């Protein structure tokens, strides 16, 4: 499992359940490559192989808006979106979500 | 100065100087268009970008260039940038200010909305 993606919600004090992470990769325009929603523990994995996930640049796109809108919580952003440069020279995606702000870090193993 | 954006460092604990920021408007066929561009001051601030009369209802996007930025100082850093996504205006008019702090691994980003 080369990507891994985690969200939390920094309102609620908990993984952030059913949020809709979308990756894409660059090809100058940007492809869908993996998607999925987040587990009951805010989690996201076989996103995708290690065959599969070369060397790029890639963008995670966290649904958050939906998210918030689905409890009922008025959202500022459309999405938290990451872009990075992946090299072979594992790779952890976390994000932490507010309303009106939101922290991303790699954890990269 | 109806959009703001603050850039700090969080390695140096000080504004982060000199960073590119390219704004950008979603048009009516789901593409960007430029909007407005500029680099962080010496307080890490960037004013001047747009006007009240220019910065209409829209899905806005702020790009802030960190990669360069930590090139610039030696470092090699994980984002192409931070970005922030947002819809402005939608509402009527607003001040939008937003900050990020950034780390070689790691950003925040944080909305400061006011009437
Ligand atoms: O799976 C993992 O590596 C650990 C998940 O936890 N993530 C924490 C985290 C993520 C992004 C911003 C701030 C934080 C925090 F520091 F505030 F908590
Ligand atoms: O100019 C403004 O509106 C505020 C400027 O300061 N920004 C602070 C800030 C921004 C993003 C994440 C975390 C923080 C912090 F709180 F942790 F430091």
């Amino acid at each position: 499992c080369p990507l891994m993606v985690k969200v939390l919600d920094a309102v609620r004090g908990s993984p952030a359940i059913n949020v809709a992470v979308h990756v894409f990769r660059k090809a100058d325009t940007w492809e869908p490559f993996a998607s999925g929603k987040t587990s009951e523990s805010g989690e996201l994995h076989g996103l995708t192989t290690e065959e599969e996930f070369v060397e790029g640049i890639y963008k995670v796109e966290i649904d958050t808006k939906s998210y918030w809108k689905a409890l009922g919580i008025s959202p500022f952003h459309e999405h938290a979106e990451v872009v990075f440069t992946a090299n072979d020279s594992r790779y952890t995606i976390a994000a932490l979500l507010s309303p009106y702000s939101y922290s991303t870090t790699a954890v990269v193993t």
